[PDB]
Formats: C-alpha cells, sequence, structure tokens
C-alpha cells in the first residue's frame, strides 16, 4: 500500500481490479447445477453421512467414504457398504442421507495468515437413501463397478453377479432432494503487499 | 478349483493358507488406536459431519472437507470454517461433530465382481466441537497453518494473526470422545479362479 511505503520512506476493495466477465457471479463460492452435475459425473469416490442412534438417545452422523456413481437419468446416485450403527435414527424404509463428492488441489501458501488456504471443488447432495434388491440391486453395482474401473464388463472381464453376491451386499439407491457445489480454486493466494514477499521456496 | 478344472476336462475357507503372525486379527478390517493416532497424524485433510435442523424439523447432516490438525495432548482436532445451516440441531454451547479422515489408494480390478474394491485406511473421529476465542483461537490457528503448511512460521513467513482476523474467522476444537479406524490395503483384489483371469492391462 501506499500508505506503508511511505511510512517506511520517512481501500483495495473498491479499487481497480480485472474481471472476467464470464466467471459466475454467485456469493459464497457457489456454482450452477451444471457444474455439480459434470463434478458428480466425473468423480468416484464420495463421502456418505446418515444418522444413527446414540448411546444417549441421541442420532449422530457416521462418514463413510466408499465408490458411487451418478445415474442422472435416474435422479440417483448409486453405492454399496455394509457399514451400520446399531439402529438408524429414521422412520421409514429410506433413510436421510447427505453424499459429498470433492476435487481436492493444492495448499496455497500466503504471507497473510488468513489467505491461506486449500484449492477444493465440493458438493453435499441431500436425498434418500433406499437399499435396493434383485435386478434393482445387480443393475446398479453393474453400473457402479463399469463407471469405476472403466472397460472392465460385468459378465465378460468378471463373472456375472450371483443371487449369493446380492444377499452378501446392501447396495443403496440416494435419490437427489437438493444439491449444492462450491469451489475456491485460485492459481495463488490472495497475499499482504504490506509484508515481506513469500521466498521462492513457496511459489517456485 | 478342482471341480471346476475336472468337469472342463469332462471350501477355500478352510484350506491352507499363509499368514503373517504379526498381522493385526481385528474383524471387520479395525485398527489399533496407536495406528489411529499415526494416520490422524500425517493426514491434513478431513471432513466433518454436524447436525442442522431442516425444514422438516428433523436434523440432517453437512460434511464439509477442511484442514486440520490432530493436537494429541490437548485430546482434539482444530480446524476452521465459516460453513453454517439456519439452527444447530443441538443444545448448548458446544456441539456433537463427526470428522473423517482417509488415505484413498488404488481401485483394485477383480474378475469377481464384488471383490472390486478401493485401497482405504479411513477414522471417524467422534467429540463435542466448540467455537475458541481469543488467544486460543490464535494458537489453534497458528499450529493448524504451520502443520499443513510445514516450514511456514506465523509471525515471520506471515504477518502475525490478528484480533481482526480472528473476528472474522470461526475456529473450533474438537475434543475427542472415541474413535474407529479401518484399513482395507491389498496390494491386489481376491480373483476368481474358476473364471478367465483378468488380462494384462488390468494388472500389469
Amino acid at each position: 500500500s501506499y500508505y506503508h511505503h511511505h511510512h517506511h520512506h520517512l481501500s483495495d476493495f473498491y479499487d481497480p481490479r480485472e474481471r472476467d466477465p464470464s466467471v459466475s457471479r454467485r456469493p459464497q463460492n457457489r456454482q450452477s447445477d451444471e457444474w455439480i452435475r459434470e463434478l458428480l459425473l466425473r468423480g468416484t469416490i464420495a463421502r456418505v453421512a446418515t444418522l444413527w442412534q446414540g448411546e444417549d438417545g441421541a442420532a449422530f452422523p457416521f462418514i463413510t467414504p466408499l465408490a458411487y456413481a451418478y445415474r442422472p437419468e435416474q435422479g440417483d446416485l448409486v453405492y454399496h457398504t455394509n457399514v451400520v450403527g446399531r439402529l438408524r435414527a429414521n422412520a421409514g424404509q429410506g433413510h436421510p442421507a447427505t453424499l459429498e463428492v470433492s476435487e481436492i488441489g493444492q495448499f496455497l501458501p500466503s504471507n497473510s495468515p488468513l489467505e491461506l488456504s486449500v484449492q477444493y471443488r465440493s458438493v453435499m447432495v441431500f436425498g434418500t437413501a433406499r437399499v435396493l434388491a434383485g435386478e434393482d440391486a445387480r443393475a446398479a453395482l453393474t453400473t457402479l463397478s463399469e463407471r469405476v474401473f472403466p472397460g472392465l464388463k460385468v459378465g465378460e472381464t468378471t463373472r456375472p453377479i450371483s443371487e449369493d453376491d446380492l444377499k452378501r451386499t446392501s447396495v443403496y439407491s440416494l435419490s437427489i432432494d437438493r444439491w449444492s457445489g462450491k469451489e475456491n480454486w485460485a492459481e495463488q493466494a490472495i497475499q499482504e503487499e504490506d509484508w515481506p514477499a513469500l521466498g521462492p521456496e513457496w511459489l517456485g
């Protein structure tokens, strides 16, 4: 800043900057539904949070990382896991579920301590997960497996999925209600001009 | 198997195998507390799930990826985020929180469809998160920043953390009650001998 520079020799927010007119104007790093769709289609790992009744009677969430596939036409995401708690904190045959997919880039150094950050793109999906059965489960598993192992073909590369396979696996469909997407993927963190600049060891 | 082989020319579970006597005997892929400690110390990204009251009155979880640091002496993990919902589904000044840290390796192909899998190590930590203030927050942020940017020193590499910085950031301590660790990190998925073996394109 001038003020620091002049003091040494003895607001930014409203001053000139460049802006690409095609860049998202949405606040709080939020993204468009199309961007969310694309991120979910190219991802293969998610975390799913579901609620279980705990020792104090109170619901609490588990977080499980797992393979998933987004089926946009059906409006769902499929996955499988045999992780459970005792009782789910939920009335009915389906349960509420939150699913998160992210891309995590690099940690971005700065000489300003609260500008230290990590590049990320992250979606939360809110919906209801139900257990699938029979050909519904076999088809979901197939889509999942062929998505996360591109070129693999169930029934050729692998033996077909048997009735025993299905009896031993819990296969879920998370039917999407709502979603929320966020991106903060700058090439460089914001720096403080009035503190010594980071050395070459950081940004080089 | 003999039976398939003989049929072509016309249980495993109890038969011979090798075992390393030093390998964990814990069921369901579970790990020791020391292993959990080490995984939390070497990680830098976590997901935190906390509960918020939704439109139907019902609690539901958010999942937020973020930088964290484990402070084993204090018995907590620290992080910062300004993500909120409307009201937390929680009585009091702290809130229950679940924190997950994983290492995700490679997808492991197989000619047996339910042996398809992904290498992972994953910890859930269950505890209570409270907002920190003043020098408690400044110290937590400092530990966090110096952990995830090794060699960076707050106050030297960066300007010091100011009172303004703190007023604009929500800094949390998640005080650990319990934790659960899981590893499935095989070099190769289990294959089915009685189906054509995967080609060189998969395991080579």
